[PDB]
């Protein structure tokens, strides 16, 4: 089949979405792949073809957005046109141009997945409700007759609740060549990461509370800034620092035994993908629910932005580093997320989704 599958512009939902898209050309078919230029790139890599076309701290109203690309999207609407379109949960224009055009559709949630008997934000993020309707032409997002989940079912808040309809295959991750090739002897020494990625781009003394708290400790930490700070800003790197403004997760991670995060979902899965506990710092409401996910699963702790201090990171990573218990968790996680299926998994339900009609 020519398979669409449209996404939002972020980066979060898009990296799930390309090893399903490496698979899928794997098995054969096509896809278009919408997305904003700056995306193209990364798509190409993985096979299919995707047909290129800001700060969130606004609390409603981000939807027409998604309405303007609606059209945009749609003018290829007409040359090559679907049997199967596949959306991102929060990339609602794909759902409305599929419905105009009645093809099968497909979810793709990113994040948490919801079904009618369990709902995602608080009551004052309910409290918002979808009140200024415009004119043009229910429920934003209900479910779909398969949507994809992109973790394993028992990371999944009240995954009881779910149907037939939601396959969790995991983080789709492929298999690929190291970037990293960070190789020396480790010494035995406890490899730290810590990245905040996207999110606390503007809290330096963060990145300097580490610097405090673990200079000169047992721990050998890589840290990646973004360019939240600048390396040579800093008057005395520790030696068993390294600062950059990036690095390869995948790789960093298969090597660590602690992982200081952000709470977002691809960093989170990727941590369970390789096994690594975490100290969760979250700024968003989603990361806030996987900070707390976390905690209640018992895979790391929660330490919220409020409480960060020289010492409360500390505190933090022995209380987590040093629990044989915690580790055994993160372990069955990581178990979990392997049986999970991946992409492959996820293209042969798609395949599957298609006989049935
Ligand atoms: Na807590």
């Amino acid at each position: 089949y020519h398979i669409s599958m449209i996404n939002i512009p972020a980066y979060g939902h898009v990296n799930p979405t390309l090893a399903l898209v490496e698979k899928l050309c794997e098995k054969g078919h096509r896809v278009t792949y919408a997305t904003t230029e700056e995306f193209a790139p990364a798509v190409q890599q993985a096979g299919g073809e995707a047909l290129i076309y800001e700060k969130n701290d606004a609390p409603l109203s981000l939807l027409k957005e998604s309405l303007s690309i609606l059209p945009q999207l749609e003018e290829l609407y007409k040359d090559d046109q679907p049997d199967l379109i596949i959306y991102d949960f929060v990339a609602l224009a794909g759902k409305l141009f599929a419905e105009k055009l009645n093809v099968p559709v497909i979810k793709l949630c990113s994040s948490y997945a919801q079904n009618e008997s369990f709902q995602l934000g608080n009551e004052d993020m309910l409290k918002k409700i979808r009140e200024a309707e415009a004119e043009f032409k229910e429920q934003l997002a209900v479910p779909e007759a398969l949507n994809i989940v992109f973790m394993p079912k028992s990371f999944q808040i009240q995954h009881e609740t779910f149907d037939d309809r939601f396959c969790f295959v995991g983080p789709s991750l492929g298999e690929r060549k190291e970037k990293e090739s960070l190789l020396i002897d480790k010494d035995d020494r406890p490899l730290m990461l810590i990245s905040l990625g996207t999110a606390f781009n503007a809290w330096p003394e963060f990145y300097k509370m580490c610097i405090k708290a673990f200079r000169d400790s047992s721990w050998q930490v890589i840290m990646s800034v973004g360019k939240t700070i600048d390396p040579e800003s800093l008057e005395d790197i520790p030696a068993n620092f390294t600062i950059r403004q990036s690095v390869p997760q995948l790789e960093v991670l298969e090597k660590a035994d602690l992982f200081i995060s952000h709470g977002g979902m691809n960093s989170t899965m990727e941590a369970m993908n390789a096994g690594v506990p975490l100290v969760v710092i979250p700024q968003m409401y989603e990361q806030e629910l996987t900070a707390n996910r976390v905690d209640e699963l018992g895979l790391g702790v929660y330490l919220p932005k409020e409480e960060v201090t020289v010492s409360s990171l500390q505190e933090a990573v022995q209380a987590v580093s040093s629990d044989q218990e915690l580790l055994s968790r993160v372990k069955n996680m990581q178990k979990d997320v392997k049986e999970a299926g991946g992409a492959e998994r996820a293209a042969a339900e798609i395949e599957a989704f298609m006989k049935k009609s």
